[PDB]
RNA sequence: UUUU
């Protein structure tokens, strides 16, 4: 059996999606070490009201003050599993809640949401059921790995630029000022752990959050969070249209899931400077394509995701942390399944399994 | 997460 992905098959009413609640958080430091606190959280600090406009040099510091995370290290769900293990007897939802949930990274769910419209990059998701709970962990495809290794110099610099933008927009303390004189270390990360539910599928997932805005209408997370992004400066209605049809879909999916209400974009010129900023409220993104014949639809995204979770749940019958049902998908085809045991696909570590078993 |  397989699962189809065409939008037409999921054009029904918007499904139930529980307002996300933050269960906790964790941080990864400069050395990629886990800390069960919010030390890595930064604060939204845009340009001063009276000062000149933005003119952030996103290339400054590249590559001398750049400390990139080692992409060869496949952490999978390890950090999230540590959080779950250290909070297993403090989870809300009542007894047996975790056993009926699906645990994964927000980014994995984002890829599910965009599947009906994605035409360039496919994916693979490893699934294992353990003590009722369904765990989903992405597997880098052979092709994605090859593309990563063949990454052009230009792309490598563009990747730095995205992280550098965050440095110009965030401060270490509330109401503080940004300090671009530092180094860009991508090992550092602040992750929010959230609870939600899509249809009849309870969810426990985590995702990196860029910063907390002290000026946010609602100060309670995740409503107080802000997502930062950079994108090429646009001048023609045609360019904006393409942006609404492809980029906003991804921005929407990513922030809608964790309940992050605003995405702030820095538009960069060909020289690598951000000379303008624009705030995109997550709940207003769809408005840009609501009457677009070539637009995307949140209901299609969510209904497909719900269908995938149902498909995964019914497919993974065996409760075994050493067993993996691999769900593979490439544009133009359905989601297919293959079964595997232990290495290399098995992803639940012994330190997690043994503790949960005992 | 970053990004084309
Ligand atoms: O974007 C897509 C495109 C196709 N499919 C599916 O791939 C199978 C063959 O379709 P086709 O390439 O048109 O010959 C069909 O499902 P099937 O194996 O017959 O249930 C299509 O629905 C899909 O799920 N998403
Ligand atoms: O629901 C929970 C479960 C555990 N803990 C705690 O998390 C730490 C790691 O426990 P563990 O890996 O599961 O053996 C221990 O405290 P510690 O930091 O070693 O004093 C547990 O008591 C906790 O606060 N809530
Ligand atoms: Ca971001």
């Amino acid at each position: 059996p397989s699962l189809r992905t065409q939008p037409s098959l999921y054009s029904g009413p918007f499904p139930f999606y529980r307002r996300p609640s933050e269960l906790g958080c964790f941080s990864l430091d400069a050395q990629r070490q886990y800390h069960g606190d919010a030390r890595a959280l930064r604060y939204y600090s845009p340009p001063p009201i009276n000062g000149p406009g933005p003119d952030f040099d996103l290339r400054d510091g590249y590559p001398d003050r750049y400390q990139p995370r080692d992409e060869e290290v496949q952490e999978r769900l390890d950090h999230l599993l540590r959080w779950v293990l250290e909070h297993r007897n403090q989870l809300e939802g009542g007894p047996g809640w975790l056993a009926g949930a699906t645990v994964t990274w927000r980014g994995h769910l984002t890829k599910l949401l965009t599947t009906p419209y994605e035409r360039q990059e496919g994916w693979q998701l490893a699934a294992s059921r353990f003590q009722g709970t369904l765990y989903l962990s992405e597997v880098e495809t052979p092709a994605a790995r090859a593309q990563r290794l063949a990454r052009p110099p230009l792309l490598r610099e563009l990747m730095y630029m995205g992280y550098k933008f965050e440095q110009y927009m965030c401060a270490d303390k509330p109401g503080g000022s940004p300090d671009p004189s530092g180094e860009v270390n991508t090992n550092v990360a602040y992750c929010s752990v959230l609870r939600s539910r899509l249809g009849n599928h309870p969810l426990l997932f985590s995702g990196e959050v860029d910063c907390l805005n002290p000026q946010a209408p609602c100060t309670q997370p995740p409503s107080c969070y802000v997502e930062l992004k950079t994108s090429k400066e646009m001048h023609s209605p045609g360019q904006w249209r393409s942006f609404y049809r492809h980029k906003l879909l991804k921005w929407w999916a990513q922030s809608f899931l964790p309940g992050v209400p605003h995405v702030v974009a820095g538009f960069r010129n060909p020289e690598g400077f951000v000379c303008s900023l624009k705030t995109f409220p997550t709940m207003e993104m769809f408005e840009n394509v609501r009457n677009d014949r070539e637009g995307w639809n949140p209901s299609v995204c969510m209904n497909f995701c719900a269908a995938f979770l149902s498909f995964a749940q019914s497919t993974v019958v065996q409760d075994d942390p050493r067993l993996v049902h691999l769900f593979s998908w490439e544009p133009g085809g359905p989601v297919t399944v293959s079964v595997h045991r232990d290495a290399p696909y098995a992803f639940l570590p012994s330190w997690y399994v043994e503790t949960m078993t005992q």
